[PDB]
RNA sequence: UGGUUGUCGUCAGCUCGUGUCGUGAGAUGUUGGGUUAAGUCCCGCAACGAGCGCAACCCUUGAUCUUAGUUGCCAGCAUUCA
């Protein structure tokens, strides 16, 4: 079924064996996805991050191509979460604290130029 | 041995935290591009930072404003060997 989508999805000959239970091949040389395998997989994902959003950890949203930026950006700012829209800095999360260290001095600057 | 100095060298380096990579020694940052007097600064980056250094503040000289005119100065006021 395809619901609203374009996708029928991506690569030419840099191609990967784990992905042969999902894919089909067109006579282009790029890659078509069998999309039953798809609507079902979305679904999971749909149901398992109701559960993860109803729990109470937040999400994050993390893109970073130039696709990736406005669309992340938006949505993740329309439903609220933690996007990230420009390069993934390394270690957001094994180094968490001397990131929280840079955020909270950001919030200490960012009050300091109107308060 | 303490303390105090030379020298490399006023060279621009030397490190650390936390993270990750590596069996380990180690690596990373600190590399790459431009840039600088400078690891100076920017950008990209598995790194984010920090410290000692670099620079800046400190002293002098270069100029002008205010205060302050004696023992310093003599512009217009006349006398002076001055």
């Amino acid at each position: 079924l395809l619901e609203a989508g374009v996708h029928f999805g991506h690569q030419t000959r840099r191609w990967n064996p784990k992905m042969k239970r999902y894919i089909f091949t067109e006579r282009n040389g790029i890659y078509i996805i069998d999309l039953q395998k798809t609507v079902k997989k979305v679904e999971e994902a749909y149901n398992f991050t109701k559960n993860l959003a109803a729990e109470g950890g937040k999400i994050l949203f993390v893109g970073t191509k130039k696709q990736a930026q406005d669309s992340v950006k938006e949505e993740a700012q329309r439903s609220g979460m933690y996007y990230v829209n420009q390069r993934w800095l390394g270690g957001t999360l094994t180094n968490f604290e001397t990131i929280q260290k840079r955020i909270k001095r950001l919030k200490d600057i960012e009050k300091m130029q109107e308060n």
